[PDB]
Order: structure tokens, then sequence, then C-alpha cells
């Protein structure tokens, strides 16, 4: 069984975001086409462990910001597949940017929406950058070795 | 003065967004390095003139969505400079995506933040995609013929 | 009127191709948004003036081939807009390649089909690389300063 | 033995094209450096099985066209190697475009010509996009783990 | 005459480099196809005016380094043409990098070699990234509106 | 254990360069995350074995130069990781170009400096293209499956 690495695109700034984050991670551990251990998770790769909620002294540090930004870009460009855990009502600008970078780097762009939200309107540009969009409960079984283009079964705004 | 064209990146979904939108457009009309008439303004380039507010049934039409998405991408790639009118508390996933695409296409990426909000925290990826971020009051006199790199003087998360 | 330069993509291997070629050139001379003199016309940019029809031995010369190929690529990348004069029944692999390169370089890609052939089936990949496809009779008045996305009103296979 | 995936670039619109197609597929199944099962074959990935010869009702359907186009691009960008089954006398515009896209995505571009046609003139732009060109009878044994640049032993026009 | 902007790629670390630098700048001022005032000259775009010769402590400052590096990249991407003043015996790794970036951004890449050195051996990768290489004495009259592909008439290693 | 391929970027034109070259190769053979046998080594892939020191007749051969240049670019684009064996006092223009190409192709860019030179100033553009820089003695143990962004512990000029 060949295995692909991913970039774990996800907000971590609300309760719905954090719930979906946790669900998506568990789904990935059970997916036999994913090498999760060699994958890139932003929250585990911030420069010196820093997040502006846990060590707010880095809110204005340009060195931390430069290295973390670069590391995230690096995590996209050196992994096979771009994943975007996506809350339709709580969309994230950072993920948006990362989606656009992933497109520029030739990566398959897969959005994953919680089952309870799948169908709800998403930003047109998110719909368009994405190659496919699936429900959280499909993620454990998604075959990342044969990723195909498909349309969201749901609305845009 | 040589003149450069832009893509008018800006949300239109809140009061703050619409205020900044109107301000940014007024600033641009007074900027002598901008050819606004040959610039691309999303809201004036809705596909086949059809207004999504008057006929919301087109938010399930994949052809409308495809053409509009492509027209936005086309508006970025065929113009000199990428402008992102940016509200720190009302960050937009669609703009984020567009910023990422603008980077991929080799464009100068300029964010403009209302003076009342300049300094407030912005997403790391926004900070990073940007080549510069300025206050609304600097936009009238920004020299688009000699755009340079600088950092936001403000917070990032 | 600001003016844009183009790369003159067109086959030259049949009667229909040569007719459309001549028509497209005439249309361009009357279009006030085109700087034709600073545009790149393959047939006027043969390497070191050497004419492949008069000396066919250069079709086994790798240096001639390298320089010409590079000059065409250079002609696409250094001009504003990619033009593809396109005959639906006499589709050209070389043009196809050039279209793909033009996309890669961030150029507006415009196909122009003779009015007598507009509507006839075209290759899916041609339909897709295009940002727009118009009839020969619309080329004189096409506004290259505000190029927009639209679909071919015609068949694809 | 490491294995690479490919995008199966080939016309399917003439008898020579179909013969070469079949030959190339059989060659690939016997090549131990190719993971054919995880590879992308256009004809097996058209949106809902549709081809305009078998279900001509999709000749004018923009949804089918959008998804199929995107799927083909996706098949190139997510696989290791770009293959072009190529008939010198029956060159294909769609393949041309795909070659150009493959170049833009950093892929090794290998043309394969039937032994009976190898040596015959090919379009200059095809010669140039390609990194290498081989005969059908070399394909079963080609080492895709060590792909190198080499010149066609044959003419261009 | 339409005018094009450039990025002034040139070492500044030896006598030969500084001589060629000064010569190339003088040549450019007399070239009527160049808008030198809206061009990007590294040495006139040092971050926040701070002079690295007067305050060498900034060569350990990551913020100074980041901003300057980005400003150079920005200077390449936002200008029409990439110029590389090139001394064959004093080749520069930084220029090499910039050449590679200019290629990636779709720019015409022109090397200019002092007449006294034209013909001397240059690095293969320099020969290859270049779209053309000319002598210092040809720079005043180079037509930047119709830049074409040609080979160095000289040695490569 | 997954394994990555590399492009062996290194000068071979001085004694320090050759020493570092040899050291880096030995380090790579002992690294269990590297598939060295499927990696690309310039010196083993020059067109027909030619190097202008061993067969100087190719100093002016454009065919040899074209194919070798293309082969090197191909070696970067088809391998996972870009390596640059780097002497701070003897920087190489060819490597510089290759670094810039590697960036354009989305590759992790790792510089390796001899332990005896680690800390010494490097060109700003080299510092900036690189994602990370390590000492020769770290190379045998570097985990290429989880490559991350980090700053050189050393100066730039
Ligand atoms: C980059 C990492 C994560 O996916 C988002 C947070 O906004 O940006
Ligand atoms: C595209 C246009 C505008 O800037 C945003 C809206 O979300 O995306
Ligand atoms: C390059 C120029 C022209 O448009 C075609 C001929 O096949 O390719
Ligand atoms: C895309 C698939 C196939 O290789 C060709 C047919 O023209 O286009
Ligand atoms: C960037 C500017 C100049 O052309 C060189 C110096 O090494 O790199
Ligand atoms: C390309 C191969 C090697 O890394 C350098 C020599 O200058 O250029």
């Amino acid at each position: 069984m060949p295995k692909k690495t991913i970039y774990f695109g996800a907000g971590w700034f609300t309760d719905r975001q954090n719930k979906a984050y946790k669900e998506a991670m568990e789904a990935l551990k059970e997916n036999p086409t994913i090498d999760l251990e060699n994958s890139y998770v932003p929250l585990d790769n911030q420069y010196k462990g820093i997040r502006v909620d846990e060590h707010p002294e880095y809110l204005h540090d340009k060195v931390w910001a430069t290295a973390t930004y670069n590391n995230d870009l690096n995590g996209i460009k050196t992994n096979d597949i771009m994943l975007g855990v996506y809350i339709p009502d709580e969309e994230d600008v950072g993920l948006g940017m990362e989606l656009g970078y992933a497109l520029s780097q030739g990566k398959y762009v897969l959005l994953v929406i919680p089952d309870e939200d799948y169908g709800k309107p998403i930003n047109l540009m998110s719909w368009g950058v994405s190659d496919n969009v699936i429900k959280m409960s499909q993620l454990k079984d998604f075959n990342f070795n044969k990723p195909r283009f498909d349309f969201y079964e749901g609305a845009v705004y």
C-alpha cells in the first residue's frame, strides 16, 4: 500500500474549529493511505513551540513570524497533499492563503467539512481552489493514492 | 507618471468592510499612479451582469460559479498589482485565497488597513503573503511605480 | 488607449490556416489596444534570418531547433497576451503546447476562430486553457486592456 | 524497487492513435518501475464516464467539460511522470496543451512513438517541451527512477 | 518609444565589478527603451536607509536580512526585465540565485559582459538561464521592447 | 523507512570544493532516509561524460551545453530534495542558479557547509533561498522525511 503525506490545514481559533481539528486528526490516523508521522502539522512546527495565545510576547517578534511562516509554506511544498479542515460559518484567512499556495505548488487540494455542516454555503474562492470536498466521516477511508476532481454537493456564496 | 492596474481585493459582507471598500476606492481615484479604469473590480465584473443578490438561485449553478471564479483569477493575473483591503477583526477566506494566487502569479501584494484598525493583530499568513501593509490614509499617495517590501508595524497571530 | 503586446499563435501549414492568419493580422492592425510592432510574430523571428523552406537541412540541426524553440517561448513570456488563431478541423499540437506555456506564464489566453467555423467542436483542453474564445470578426474591436473570462459558445470533444 | 506513477497522455481519435495507445498500455503493465494502478488514465476518469462519441449529449455541457478538464490537469499534477503517446503524422492539440501543463508543473516529459514511426518529423514545440523521446519497444524497460534528458534521433518541422 | 523597467543585477565586491557596474549604469541612462528611474537598483534600496558598511552589526540581524532579501526578490518580480552585469572571472553566487529567480518569474534574462572579457568562459548554468548575452558596448542601444533569444558567442564550463 | 532522492548541488572547481564534495557524498551513503542510487549527481550525468577540463573540445559546443544544462534542471525537478554543498569563501554561480531553480520547483533547499567553515558569512541571497543550513557532520543523520525551516547560525554579507 503506497502512502502519501499531507499538510494539516485547519484553524484552531474557535470551538467548532478545534472539534473538527480533533476529528480530522483521528480520521487520518486510521487512513491506510496516509503517512501521518511524516506529515506536517502547523501546530507542532511553530518556531520554538510558540503560539501567540500561550506566549504572547511573540505577537510582535518578526523572527518568530518569518520562520513560522516559512515553515508552513515549506510544510505544504514538501508534502504530497493539501488538506483543509473547513468550517463554512467560521472560514479562516490563513487557510485561504495556504490553499492558494498549495495550488501554486501543484498539490491536490482537499477540503473536509464536519458532517453536521456539509452542504452549507462556502466562499466561492474556496470552492474554486479546491479539487474536491468531502465530509469528515469520509476522511478515514479516502484513497489518497487516486485523488480525483469532484464538485462540492452544496452551495457557494 | 506611468500608471499601474490593480485587482480590487476587498470583502463586501459587513459594515466595516463596506466602509473600507468605499474609502479605498476614493483613495485610488486620487492616486496618480493608478489606472483605475483598466483595473479589475470584482463587484463590477459579475458574470453576464447577473446579480447574485437579486437571483440567489445561481449559488447552486456550477457554471456561474466557474465563470466568476475564473474571472476573478483572470482579473488578478492580467493586472499589475494585487490590492487587499483588510479588516483585522473581519478577515476573509476568499481574500486570503486571492492573496495566495497573487503571490503565485508574481504580483506585488499590498494590504491596506483602515487607520482606526492599523496595529491590530493579523493572521501570520496574511503578514507573510504581503509585500507591504499600509494604512488607508497612505493609499492616495502610494507610489505604485516603485513598490517596495516592508513589514506591518502591528501584531500577528 | 494604453496598448498591449501579443504573441501571434497560429498554424501556417494549410490554406484555412493561412487565410485565418492573414485575417487575424489585418484585424490586429485595426485594433487600437494592440501594439503590433512590439509584438512577437513567430514567422518574422526565424533564427538568424535563415528560412527553413529554402534550407530544410536545418530541421536536423539541434542548435537551430533550440534557438527557435527558445525564441518562441521568449516571445510568449515577454509579451502581455497570448493569441491563438485556431481552426477546429485543423488543430495544431504546437499551438496547444504554446497555449499550455502561456497559462504557465500567467498570460491571458485568447483563441480566435474564423466566423465560418465558430461553433464547431474543439478539443476539451483548448476549451479549458482558454480564458476566452471569440470570432475573427470580433478581434478588431476586442479591448485588450480589460480582457475577461468567458466560455466558447460551441462544441467540445 | 521504487515505482513512479504516470499520466497517460495519448490521443484516442484515429486508428494509429488507438493502436499506439493499446501498445503503450501493455508496455506499461510490464515495466517494473511503474505503478500503473495508481496512475491516471484520462479515458477512465472523464466526468461520469462521458465521452462525446458515446454520449454526444455532453458536447455542449459546461459542467462535464469543467470537471473533466480539471480532472486531467489534476491527473498530471499529482503523478510523477508525464507520458505522451505521439503519432508524428497525427499530432494532437490536447496532448500538446497537456505537455505544456506538465512542463509548468515540473514533470519529466517523455514522448513515446511507435517503432514504425520513430525518426519521422515532429513539431518543434513538441521536441522542445519533451525531456526525452523513445520508441514504443523501449517503454516496457524504461527506468522511470532515473529519467534523463536526451534528444530525439529524428527530425522536427 | 515604450519603456521597460529592469532589476540591476551586478556584484559590487571587486574593482572589475565596480567598473562594469558604473559602465552599465551609464549605458542604461542613454538607452531610450529603459525607464531607469522606476527600475530597481539594489544598492539604492537598502532597508530603512541603513548602510551595511557603516554598521556591520546588521549582518547578524535576521530582520535586516529578511527585509533586504525580500526587497531584492520584489525588485525582480515587479520589473519587466532582469539584467545581470557579469564578470566571467569573478562570478557571483548571489547574481546566480537572482538569475534563477528571474527565470522562475517569467522575466527576460539579459547578461552584459565587459567588451574586454566577452568570449571568456562562463558557468553552464549562467549560459542556460540567460535568454541572451551581450557586450557592455551594445547595452546603450539594446531594444528592450523586442528582446530576443540568442546564444553567448563564447566559452562555457 | 521512507527514502527521498536528492540533487547533488556542489562546485568541483577548487580543492576545498572537492574535499567537501567527497565528504558530502560519503555522508549521504550512510544516511538511511536517502536513496542515493536514484539521486541525481551532475558529474555523472553530463552529456556523453564530457567536462570541459577532461575534453575541452566541448567548450564551444552548444549541443553538449544545451543537453547538460537541461539534464541538470531535470535532475532538480524530478528529485525530492535540493542539496547545496557550499564553501562560504568559494561560492559558486552555478549552484546559485540551481538554488533559484529549486525554489521555483517547490523543493526543500538544504545547504551543507564543512564544519571548519560553518559560521562564516554567506551571500544574503544564498541565506534567503535556503530553507535550512547544516554542518557537514550533520548530513549522515539528517532526517529528510521531516525537513523543516531553520536559520543559519552564522553571518551573511
Ligand atoms: C496556517 C496554518 C493553519 O492552517 C492556518 C491558521 O489560520 O494558517
Ligand atoms: C474574492 C473577491 C474578494 O476580495 C473576496 C471575497 O471573499 O474574494
Ligand atoms: C508555435 C508557433 C505556432 O503557433 C505553432 C505551430 O505549430 O507552434
Ligand atoms: C487530454 C487527454 C489526452 O491525452 C488528450 C486528448 O486530446 O487530451
Ligand atoms: C543580489 C544583488 C546582486 O546582483 C548580487 C550580489 O551578490 O545578489
Ligand atoms: C550545476 C551543477 C553544480 O552544482 C554547479 C557547478 O557550478 O552547477
